[PDB]
C-alpha cells in the first residue's frame, strides 16, 4: 500500500506530492493520465511555446446555446505537469475579495490574508535587471513575493517596441501602472510575472519544480500514461483506487491507500472520478446504474471558464520588430533563436504571440458611465434564471450566493472583471474573468474511456454579453488613443470601426467569443452541501471519508486573474491542511 494516492499529476497533485513526501515516512503514488514530456523547445523555450504537443485528445462540447449553437473543441492538458507544462506562463493571484468572497461563502479558513503565506512559500521571484525595469516600467513589491519557493517566476528579459505604444495608450484611457498585481489588486497596466527559470529561460513547470527538483525520494512514486477510473470503498471510507491504461488496453489494476485519496484531476476529470464513483448526482448515476454512494447534486455543475475574444487589425505602420516578424521575417527569427542559443536573450523570452504587459479592470474602470445600469440589470434578474428549470435547489442557493459575491465586485472598483492583451502583432485579446454564466460536466457512460459531456454554457446568463461588450469598447479606446494612432491601427473584418452600436458588435462576440482558455474550474465545488456544495472548507468530499479535491475543481468561482498561481498556493494550503490532520513531519 502507499500512504496516499492522488489521481492527477498536473499542478495541484505535484505540488501535494511534492510536500506529503517531505516526510521520509510517507509513501505517495501519483497516476497521471499522460505522459511525462521529453524536454523539448515547444515545452521549454518561451518562444517555441507548441502546447497542442500534450492536448487531452478527443474533447467537443455541446452546442452552445449562448453562442449561436457552436461546438468547439475542448482544451485541457494530458501531460505530467499538467496546465503547467503547456499553458502560457502567465502566473498572476486573484485579488483579495475573491478569496475573501470563498470564505463569506462558508468556508473557515479562507481569506487573502490566509492565502498570502502560502503564495509566498510557493515560488521564487527572480528581479529583472535594473535597466529592463527602468526601460519597461517594471514594478513590483518584493515584500509580498516569494524568496525561497520552488516555482520559479520572472519576466522576459526583452520587450518588443510596440509595447511601449500599448503602454501610453492604455495609461491615456484610464488604465494606470499597477504597483504590483501580486498585492491583491490589478487595476490598470503591468508587465505579466511568467514562470520561467531565469537562470535558463526555460520553463518552471510543476513537473520540474514539484518532481525532478526533488525525484531523488523513494517515497515519491509517479506511474504515467494511466488514468484513475474509479475510487475503492470500505463503506464510506475511500481505501484505493482503479486505474487503466490510458490507451484502452483491456487491463485494471486496484491500488490501496492507509490514510488518504486525493482527486487532482482537473476541472474537467475530478467530476468524472466522483461520478464514475457513485459520487453525484442521483439522478445522473440511476440513470447509468452506478450504486450511490454519496448523493451529491453539485458534482459536475458549475463548471466555469474564462472566455475569450480575439480581435483582428492591420496597420498602416506599425513598428519592427513586433511578434509577427517572427513568423514573418526568417531572418529575425533566426538571428533572434541565435542569439536566446548563444547569451539567452531577446524575443525567444517572450511566449510565442504574447507580449510583455497586459491590462486588467473593475467593471466601472471599464464602463464608468454605465456601470450601475449593467448591476440594475443583474441584481433585477432571479438567480435561478442562469441555470435550467428542474436545476437542483441546493446547487440554485449555491449559485444565487456566489452571484450575490460577485455583484458586490460589479461594485467594486478593486475588483477585475476583464483583461486586455495586445502581443504587438495582428490580434488584440480581450478576457472576460467573471461570467455569470455556469456550464456542466457529466458522464454520459460507465465506460472510463468515454469522454464526458461539456456545456459551457458561455453567454447563456445575458448580463455577461453586457459586461464583455463594455471590455470590447474599453480595447478599442486604447487602440484609438493618440500612442497606438501612430502604428495606424485599424479592426479588421469582421470587426471594425463601421460597428457603433451595442447589437453591431456583440453580434459579432457571438460568433468570434472562444468559450474557454482552459481554466475549466469549480465542477466540485467547495460550499456547503446545503448549497449544492461537494466539499467541505478542508477540501473532504461529503459523505466519503478519507476523500479529498486537490485541483481547481474545488473552486467556487472564478478569480481576477488566471488559475495558476493559485492552483499552486491552494495545493501548498492543502498539504498543511492534510499534514496536521495526520501528525506528519
Ligand atoms: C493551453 C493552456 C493555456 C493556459 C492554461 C491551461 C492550458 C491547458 N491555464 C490554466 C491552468 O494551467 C490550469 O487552470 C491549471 O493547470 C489547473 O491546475 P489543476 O491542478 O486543477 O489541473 P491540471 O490540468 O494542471 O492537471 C490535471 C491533470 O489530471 C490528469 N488527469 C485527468 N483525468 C485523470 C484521471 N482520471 N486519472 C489520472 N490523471 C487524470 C490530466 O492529464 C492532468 O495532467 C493558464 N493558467 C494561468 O494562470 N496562466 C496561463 O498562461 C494559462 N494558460
Ligand atoms: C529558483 O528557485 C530556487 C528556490 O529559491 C532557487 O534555488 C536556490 O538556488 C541557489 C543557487 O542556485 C542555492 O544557493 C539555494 O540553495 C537554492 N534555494 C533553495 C530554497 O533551493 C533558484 O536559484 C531559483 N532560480 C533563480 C533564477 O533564482
Ligand atoms: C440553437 O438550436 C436550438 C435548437 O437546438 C434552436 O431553438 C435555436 O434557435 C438555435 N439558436 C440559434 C442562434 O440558431
Ligand atoms: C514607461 O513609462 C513612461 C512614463 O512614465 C513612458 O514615457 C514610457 O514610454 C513607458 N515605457 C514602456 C516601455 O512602457
Ligand atoms: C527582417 O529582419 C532583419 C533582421 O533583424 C532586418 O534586418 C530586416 O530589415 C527585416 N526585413 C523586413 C522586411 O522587415
Ligand atoms: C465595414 O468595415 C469592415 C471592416 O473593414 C468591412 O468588412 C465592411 O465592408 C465595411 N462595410 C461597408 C459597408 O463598407
Ligand atoms: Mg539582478
Amino acid at each position: 500500500n502507499y500512504t496516499f494516492i492522488i489521481a492527477g499529476g498536473g499542478i495541484s497533485g505535484l505540488t501535494l506530492a511534492d510536500r506529503l513526501t517531505e516526510d521520509p515516512r510517507v509513501t505517495v503514488l501519483v497516476i497521471e493520465a499522460g505522459p511525462l514530456d521529453r524536454g523539448e523547445d515547444g515545452i521549454l523555450v518561451p518562444g517555441a511555446f507548441s502546447p497542442w504537443l500534450y492536448f487531452w485528445p478527443g474533447l467537443v462540447s455541446t452546442p452552445q446555446a449562448g453562442l449561436n449553437n457552436r461546438t468547439v473543441d475542448v482544451i485541457t492538458a494530458q501531460v505530467v505537469g499538467g496546465g503547467s507544462t503547456i499553458n502560457a506562463m502567465v502566473y498572476l493571484r486573484g485579488d483579495k475579495d475573491d478569496y475573501d468572497s470563498w470564505g463569506a461563502l462558508g468556508n473557515p479558513g479562507w481569506s487573502w490574508n490566509s492565502m498570502l503565506p502560502y503564495f509566498i512559500k510557493s515560488e521564487t521571484f527572480t528581479p529583472p535587471s535594473p535597466e529592463l525595469a527602468a526601460a519597461g516600467n517594471i514594478t513590483w513589491d518584493g515584500s509580498i513575493r516569494g524568496r525561497s519557493g520552488p516555482v520559479n517566476y520572472s519576466y522576459p528579459n526583452y520587450f518588443f517596441p510596440g509595447s511601449e505604444n500599448w503602454w501610453n495608450a492604455a495609461n491615456e484611457v484610464g488604465l494606470p501602472p499597477v504597483k504590483d498585481p501580486m498585492a491583491g489588486s490589478k487595476q490598470g497596466v503591468f508587465w505579466i510575472p511568467s514562470a520561467i527559470d531565469a537562470r535558463t529561460m526555460t520553463r518552471s513547470h510543476a513537473r520540474r519544480n514539484h518532481y525532478d527538483r526533488v525525484s531523488s525520494r523513494p517515497n515519491y512514486h509517479i506511474l504515467p500514461s494511466h488514468l484513475v477510473s474509479k475510487i475503492l470503498f470500505r463503506g464510506k471510507q475511500a481505501i484505493g483506487v482503479s486505474y487503466i491504461p490510458t490507451s484502452g488496453g483491456n487491463t485494471t489494476t486496484n491500488v490501496y491507500a492507509s490514510k488518504e485519496i486525493t482527486l487532482a484531476a482537473g476541472g474537467l476529470g475530478t467530476p468524472k472520478i466522483l461520478q464514475l464513483s457513485g459520487i453525484g448526482p442521483r439522478k445522473l448515476l440511476n440513470e447509468l446504474g452506478i450504486p450511490v454512494i454519496s448523493d451529491l447534486p453539485g458534482v459536475g455543475q458549475n463548471l466555469q471558464d474564462q472566455p475569450t475574444l480575439t480581435i483582428p487589425y492591420t496597420f498602416t505602420n506599425n513598428v519592427f520588430p513586433n511578434t509577427d516578424s517572427l513568423t514573418t521575417n526568417a531572418t529575425y527569427n533566426a538571428e533572434q533563436r541565435a542569439l536566446y542559443d548563444s547569451s539567452k536573450q531577446g524575443a525567444y523570452t517572450i511566449v510565442n504571440s504574447l507580449s510583455t504587459n497586459i491590462g486588467v479592470m473593475s467593471l466601472q474602470r471599464a464602463a464608468p458611465k454605465s456601470y450601475r445600469q449593467i448591476i440594475a440589470a443583474a441584481r433585477a434578474r432571479s438567480a435561478s434564471l442562469s441555470l435550467p428549470p428542474g436545476t437542483d435547489p441546493a446547487v440554485i442557493r449555491g449559485y444565487q450566493a456566489q452571484r450575490n459575491a460577485i455583484l458586490k465586485q460589479f461594485e467594486n472598483p478593486n475588483v477585475g472583471v476583464g483583461t486586455v492583451h495586445w502581443g504587438t502583432g495582428s490580434s488584440a485579446l480581450v478576457y472576460h474573468l467573471k461570467p455569470l454564466s455556469r456550464g456542466t460536466v457529466n458522464i454520459r457512460s460507465t465506460n472510463p474511456l468515454d469522454a464526458p459531456e461539456i456545456d459551457y454554457r458561455t453567454g447563456t446568463d445575458p448580463i455577461d454579453a453586457q459586461v464583455y461588450t463594455s471590455l470590447f469598447r474599453k480595447n478599442r479606446e486604447i487602440f484609438n488613443a493618440p500612442s497606438m494612432r501612430v502604428l495606424g491601427p485599424s479592426e479588421a473584418a469582421p470587426f471594425g470601426a463601421n460597428l457603433t452600436t451595442d447589437e453591431e458588435i456583440y453580434a459579432v462576440m457571438r460568433e468570434l467569443i472562444n468559450p474557454s482558455n482552459a481554466h475549466q474550474c469549480c465542477t466540485a465545488a467547495m460550499m456547503p452541501k446545503d448549497m449544492g456544495g461537494v466539499v467541505s472548507s478542508e477540501q473532504k468530499v461529503y459523505g466519503v471519508q478519507g476523500l479529498r479535491v486537490a485541483d481547481i475543481s474545488f473552486w467556487p468561482f472564478q478569480l481576477s486573474g488566471s488559475p495558476m498561481a493559485t492552483a499552486y498556493a491552494g495545493a501548498e494550503r492543502l498539504a498543511d491542511v492534510i499534514k496536521k490532520e495526520h501528525r506528519l513531519a
